């Protein structure tokens, strides 16, 4: 009430002009030239920027607030995905950890350094479910379960923001994108997502819900439609959903030029009436194209909006600026005038410890034939594939302020774990791909992928002789950054021809061959998984990747980490997910049920499957009633233990079917899970908590009710478990 | 009243016992023995029969009718899907013919024959939209767009039943699939369908509506989930949408064992639960798995059904026999008892100069480079492929009571065309698949597939010799007819590997080369568009394939035959088809819009491709008024002239876009087409008449209007190339 009160006599004291830059989210560029915006929010046209991100430069625009009539401080935002200038593992690469803590640290990391730099806000979480591996964003989300999504949501909110917002060291969660964006038609950015509304509510929103429940202070608007609606046009998602059925009391964001995209859409003719859609459906804030300040003036003098309709922007605007405390002190994460000038870039303001420990939670074993991982300190090692030396892409997509020079490349991380106690020969093997169009679209922008101008041939004669005089080799091979990004969709899921040709090579040597996997989504993998002796699965894994990747190579780490977003066959099985539907003919022998006939069905990996260097067993599952009665809770009871000779973590996984429904409901379900560390010889109980919140659904009506009938609990450590044991609900 | 009269008193008259026995759709097989059905028959127990297709089998069990106290008669229904004995190109083949008296002619003679033998009626037409070439029943279908799908459907409706329903040369149709079946989740069959509501009327559904329109008798309900409910069980679609909204007065006809497929599906507990949810949501006929009969009585007698509800479906039943005449004589089409036994496959009951002249519409001319075709009959020829000499192949799937011994091959086709005057060398050059997994699955039933037990590169060499022995090469490749057929989805979307190899050696003798693809969905085919010489698109085309296919090849008839669904450059750009929404970053180029990067974009050929022997100009595009009024009409005026020197046919196409919408309209839509036949030199003015009624869409709340604004009208011979001009309606 004091918070309202204060901005509802500020707001009774603006004029027009000055409500409606509040609404106007620029950054610096061909666009707005850095002196005509700072000769802007002199005159109070604007309202926040992005793309400005340090100290001394977000105190040269916060400083001209001053010559301003109300002088109303700015805020500054950055695409803080996974690190500011310390770079994390890729969102896909944190969810494999299995383990909301070691999330929470990398986001807690994030906004120290941050708001060390002077920003107030981050344009993440990007919380969208994905179950198409072709999509270029796949890398910025969980992977494709709700339950799993919905949690890590909320962990990167409140680790983000903390409890208080004024906080110095806290940033506010714009969480991402609303919504549905991940869903898109054939994996293609940007493109159409249709869906039913019981889909969209019991599969699709969850995580989106959980991130205003854990108070995120802003959303972002997705670019695409939604049942033919775009959702920066979309009534219902902002309004409706939002606002009244959700209770979101915070500022919604546009996406990059989203306004004027409502001409393109074909839901306005013109700029004027793309203005006035945006604003009415429940869009505060206007990103880049400017259209809210050339066209807001004229849409209110001519009767097409409401007063209310601008109020309502400018005042969640304020709100937030407020809640940052930035009316308190608009300096509060900027320093005092007299403070030291500093290097931004230093090493003492890094968090290497922190990037180290994390990145090895999330690497992933899919293959270790006859134990030869991990690796001793010994011998002769041939390092060969074109992102064993590559700084720009272990820092993956959506780096922020991270500098490729300050990371620990693959290579590097091998020199420093084996020290003079074995040998490393390289070979580069092959560019990261053959394609010259390829080449051409990933260099078009910066050079971000390496081109060596030897021929193909004379690389590969290299990496064999290499291969020859050495004990075994490790291939360094996958996706550069550039191949899982914002508009890079792909047709197929396999590694780059270029560089399958250099395994195939390297395969005829006989000689032990390790795969170091570098990608942004899921890859098709039959051939490697058939052929290679040990793979394992790194993502991007940031500034001290290669570190991270050593310590589990050479088994400092047992790798504990798993699939959060299962791995198909080929591009041509797209979709697959752990969680689909039954179907009235499922394949299980059989030519007339739900299969291909030209390929082996299933994924190639399932959703929630690592392998460790030690083996764990799970004893008989109990439940500690066969009948639950309304309101009381049930108990799933299961002893874990390591019963190989290493120290290792699993994560044991608990699914629920409801094999009786009014609706179809899917096979299996993730409902909870146990990150366990044991010592050889050493077990553990674990206990399972089942209430009636767990057995909803949303039927028909979008009735989230809970039926009476069997429901089937499933123990395991991954989707692919198969026995359950029944519990009847009353 | 003469008819409501006559079952009234029928029905007064029925135990339920009798009535529950109305609703028993069986065939003969394990499941029931023939003399087991006899003695069911005799028992008043069964109520139609489907599969039985012979004069004197249909006769054998009728005459069991005879024993029964009510002495009510049987129906008998059979897959006539693209013929009965005579078989027409596959309905994907008739859709390119962009006519709808030759697919009217088509339909027709299926019935003449059909009716000859007893049928009463076809599980027919089938109607699905298809979008995702992977589909293994997209063969079955008329292609992707809804105006011509739906316009197809009720043509198809008309032909089957006539004016007449107990002439005893018609047949009831039972349209189908209802509903949706054809957008199953990564095209693999009886897979879960999730779709909006506005999607689902707009673009899905008017072809189950028009076969309703036309009058169609009977409708059968799909094995698909819709938004997570089973057609077989969802009361929306077969009680409110069906019956109240659109006034279906026939007969529903469930799917394959439908019913019991409901526990699978996760909706009953049990048979009993499955039984009751099915025949309350509007299912009148239970196909084979006899649930019906074993649970409805205690269903009743226990109160979880209402008598109302048998009495419905039992109502359903006696007026769909009652409209075919079988009251009247259970043996109008069964002939009098004094003619000869007959055979039935004489050649004297055939049809192929029908056969013939339809064939020749719907093959389509992808490619010919500097008038290679038509070829003269004056040389020496090499036929090469595995489908070459395949009769098994040509006749497509489900080919109903077709033989194929009758049917002409392709190699047979051209020995028929050239007499003496020119010299034919056949090799095999490979078998259909290398993989041996893949030839097993095709063999798992029946030898479909015929295979060469000499190597790979024993055949090659022999192909090569006879390619260096010819003037030019005529390969005949793509898929065996097993590939495109119910529960034969592929990963995959070029001619298969082993047939590639030989394509790629041939290609290597430098001899030209003619491409015949057999083929039941679109094919990815970037190489041969840029290696082959010419390429013609055959589909299955029938009894007469190898002579119409001869016909066009040898310039007796010009190819006139165009696409209706669009072509993929590989499986993994589906889905692609021409009335996409444009998104608000389209890409035709920049990185940061709706498209691959790995990959050309776009479809390899657009919707509505197809090329000619001659060429064709269109006109500049003109329209009536500036302006349409509410309730009037507006004419689009165009000339179409064949310039080129030979008569050819090309298809004058329609389009409407709707750039300003309340939703996202697509960027192009067919709302007509015109077949014209033209003599070198000759012109032909072309009228399009375009109402209100062509302008509306559902929006959200299925508001099914056309809104004031501009509207574009685009008019070319395919949907890629064109023209517009702009008209707003008041
Ligand atoms: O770069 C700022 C913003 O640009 C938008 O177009 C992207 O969709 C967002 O993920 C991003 O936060
Ligand atoms: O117009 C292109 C813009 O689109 C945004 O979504 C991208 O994230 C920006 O980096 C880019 O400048
Ligand atoms: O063959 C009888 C019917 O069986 C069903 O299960 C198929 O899906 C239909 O296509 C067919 O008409
Ligand atoms: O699965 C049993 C039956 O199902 C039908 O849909 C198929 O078309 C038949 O070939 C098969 O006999
Ligand atoms: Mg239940
Ligand atoms: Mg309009």
């Amino acid at each position: 009430t004091d918070k309202e009160r204060f901005i509802a006599s500020l707001m009774a004291r603006m004029s027009n002009a000055e409500k409606i830059g509040q609404l106007r989210l620029v950054s610096v560029g061909a666009d707005h030239p850095k002196e005509a915006l700072m000769a802007d929010i002199r005159a109070g046209k604007v309202g926040a920027i992005f793309n400005t991100v340090t100290r001394p430069d977000i105190r040269a625009m916060q400083d001209q607030v001053r010559h301003s009539r109300l002088k109303i401080p700015l805020f500054h935002a950055y695409d803080v995905a996974h690190g500011h200038r310390t770079i994390f593992p890729i969102s896909l690469g944190l969810a494999a950890s299995w383990d909301p803590e070691v999330v929470a640290r990398s986001a807690r990391i994030s906004a120290l350094e941050a708001s060390a730099d002077g920003l107030d806000m981050s344009f993440s979480p990007m919380v969208d479910i994905t179950r198409d591996a072709r999509w270029g964003r796949v890398s910025e989300g969980f992977g494709e379960d709700t339950y799993l999504t919905s949690l890590l949501s909320g962990v990167m909110v409140r680790a983000y923001q903390g409890s208080n917002l004024a906080a110095p060291d806290s940033i506010m969660a714009a969480v991402k994108h609303f919504a549905l964006y991940g869903a898109a038609e054939g994996g293609r950015d940007y493109n159409t997502v249709d869906m039913s509304l019981p889909r969209m509510f019991q599969d699709y929103l969850p995580p989106y819900k959980a991130a205003v429940d854990a108070g995120a202070g802003a959303v972002m608007v997705s670019l695409n439609t939604i049942n033919g609606v775009p959702a920066t046009a979309n009534r219902w998602l902002l309004t409706d959903l939002l606002r009244q059925q959700w209770g979101f009391k915070g500022l919604t964001i546009s996406n990059h030029g989203a306004v004027k995209e409502l001409i393109k859409h074909g839901l306005a003719g013109n700029e004027r009436d793309a203005t006035r859609l945006a604003i009415q459906a429940g869009v505060d804030m206007n990103m880049n194209d400017d259209l809210y300040s050339t066209w807001l003036p004229k849409l209110l003098a001519a009767g097409e909006i409401d007063q209310a309709d601008i109020d309502r922007a400018c005042r969640d605007v304020l709100a937030a600026k407020y809640d940052l405390g930035l009316f308190a002190d608009p300096y509060r994460r900027l320093g005092k005038p007299d403070d030291p000038p500093f290097d931004t870039n230093a090493e003492s303001r890094l968090h290497r410890q922190a990037a180290r420990e994390v990145a090895r939670e999330g690497l992933v074993l899919l293959k270790n034939r006859d134990g030869l991982l991990p690796l001793k300190k010994q011998g002769r090692i041939a390092v060969i594939g074109p992102l064993a030396k590559s700084q720009r892409d272990v820092i993956g997509s959506w780096s922020a302020a991270g500098v490729p020079r300050q990371a620990v490349t693959v290579y590097q991380g091998l020199a420093n774990a084996v020290g003079e106690r074995a040998t490393l020969l390289y070979a580069k093997g092959a560019n990261v791909s053959g394609d010259q169009a390829i080449l051409d679209y990933l260099n078009s922008y910066n050079p971000e992928v390496e081109v060596d101008p030897r021929s193909a041939e004379a690389m590969l004669e290299e990496a064999l002789r290499t291969a020859r005089d050495a004990d075994l080799v490790v291939a360094v091979v996958g996706e550069s950054q550039g191949m899982a990004h914002e508009a890079s969709s792909r047709t197929d899921l396999r590694i780059p021809a270029s560089q399958r040709r250099l395994l195939k090579a390297l395969k005829a040597t006989g000689k032990p061959l390790v795969l170091v996997l570098m990608n942004g989504r899921p890859l098709s993998l039959g051939w490697e998984q058939e052929n290679a002796d040990a793979i394992l699965e790194t993502w991007f894994s940031g500034t001290e990747g290669g570190n991270a990747i050593a310590d589990v190579l050479f088994g400092e780490h047992n790798p504990s980490g798993k699939l959060t977003m299962s791995f198909p066959r080929s591009v041509g099985q797209v979709p697959v997910y752990y969680n689909h539907l039954n179907t009235g003919r499922p394949m299980d022998p059989g030519k007339y049920t739900s299969r291909y006939f030209d390929e082996a069905n299933g994924p190639l990996y399932p959703f929630g499957y690592g392998l460790s260097y030690t083996e764990f067993s799970l004893s008989p599952l109990r439940l500690s009633s066969e009948r639950l009665a309304r309101g009381a809770t049930l108990e799933a009871r299961v002893t874990l233990s390591n019963s190989g000779k290493r120290a290792g973590a699993t994560v044991v996984q608990l699914y629920l079917q409801d094999p009786v429904a009014s609706l179809s409901r899917p096979v299996k379900e993730l409902r909870g899970f146990r990150k366990v560390m044991l010592e050889p010889g050493e077990s553990r109980e674990i206990v399972f908590r089942l209430g009636e919140a767990d057995l909803k659904f949303y039927d028909s009506q979008l009735r989230h009710t809970a039926e009476p009938g069997e429901f089937k609990v499933f123990v395991g450590l991954d989707s692919a478990q198969t026995e359950s044991r029944s519990f009847t609900l009353l």
